[PDB]
């Protein structure tokens, strides 16, 4: 005959209890389940209004830990994943209350107010469901310092801001512990790739690590002036120079310096692209560095949009120039603000 504690693991069928607790203990009593080695990853725990129920493994250590066992027959858990938004797998109070979620390569960003910071583990569990591929995930505070760099904490993965986004066919190696980027910006950066005409000259102040510039030179044989004031970005954009070189039909500048200082000693373009930090006002320097078109970047309250329209043709005025202004809702910021775009046709 066989020792017991050979045949006690021998049972072929399923684990039919769990052990129902009062929901300010779950947290709890989840991690002891946990710790003791006794949690059913086989099926899911269920909830009402003042308990949870979670399956376990062995109903006698489960009593040995004071839990009350239940007999009942728990949800199995999915094999297959059809979620496809953060949605499908939070509550909704929790969800309503996360910011926009970002991916720039293998990094993910949200904001997570404090007052749900106490759902943390769960957040993480479905964005790591929703982006298998992701091996960070940062939460987002607010921009600091004269190179608007994003306060990110690293709250699962690895211990890095550092990656390569992929966008419209080229490489771009960020550092977001040491420059700003913005990956909705994918749209805009295609769009104007598209507008853009070959043998153009083009300037793009506030350059970053070069994603504007490096879209346009993908589709365009231009020449580009990119001005940045972040060395650290500056840096990173000389290694996206060199990373995407085989790939680009324009050939692209890049200067190390102050906008304000740089733009006055530089010649005019046919076009100039000014993704301007929010709040910043650049437009008459970058209009004055235009010949044919602007492509002015702002943040704009929606009560106040025919106005950024008025003192835009305004600076056109002011500097001699007929033009065509056309103002548009490139996102929604904040509610009742938007990122917009004022496309500047000067006139011949």
């Amino acid at each position: 005959h066989h020792h017991h504690h050979h045949l006690e693991v021998l049972f072929q069928g399923p684990h039919m209890s769990g052990v129902k607790v009062r929901r300010e203990d779950a947290k709890k009593v989840l991690e002891l389940l946990k710790s003791v080695g006794i949690l059913d990853g086989k099926r899911k725990a269920i909830r009402d209004e003042k308990y949870v129920i979670f399956p376990v493994t062995d109903t006698n250590i489960a009593k040995s830990l004071g839990l009350e066992v239940v007999d009942v027959e728990l949800p199995m858990r999915p094999e297959r994943q059809i979620y496809k938004n953060l949605e499908d797998l939070l509550p909704r109070e929790i969800f309503k209350k996360l910011g926009r979620l970002d991916i720039v390569g293998d990094i993910a960003i949200v904001s997570i107010p404090d007052e749900i910071l106490s759902e943390r583990e769960v957040i993480v569990s479905a964005i790591r469901k929703l982006y298998p591929k992701v091996k960070v995930i940062a939460r987002r505070g607010f921009h600091s310092g004269l190179y608007r760099i994003r306060e990110l904490e690293v709250i699962w993965g690895e211990n890095r801001l550092h990656t390569i986004h992929k966008e419209n066919g080229v490489l771009i190696k960020v550092d977001l512990s040491k420059v700003f980027f913005n990956p909705r910006m994918k749209g805009e950066r295609y769009r104007i790739a598209q507008l853009v005409n070959d043998g153009e000259r083009i300037l793009v102040p506030f350059a970053g690590v070069i994603p504007y510039p490096l879209v346009i030179a993908r589709f365009k044989n231009v020449e580009v002036y990119a001005v940045e004031i972040n060395e650290f970005a500056v840096k990173l954009a000389e290694e996206n120079l060199e990373l995407n070189r085989d790939r680009l039909k324009g050939k692209i500048k890049i200067i190390h310096g102050d906008v304000f200082e740089v733009l006055p000693n530089l010649p005019n373009f046919d076009r100039v692209v000014s993704p301007t930090p929010k709040g910043v006002d650049a437009l008459s320097l970058t209009l004055s560095k235009a010949e044919k078109f602007l492509h002015y970047y702002d943040f704009v309250h929606e009560s106040e949009i025919e106005r950024f329209r008025e003192r835009v043709l305004e600076e056109c005025r002011r500097q001699g120039k007929e033009c065509r202004v056309s103002v548009r809702k490139v996102s929604d910021y904040k509610p009742h603000v938007y990122k917009v775009c004022a496309d500047v046709e000067i006139l011949s």
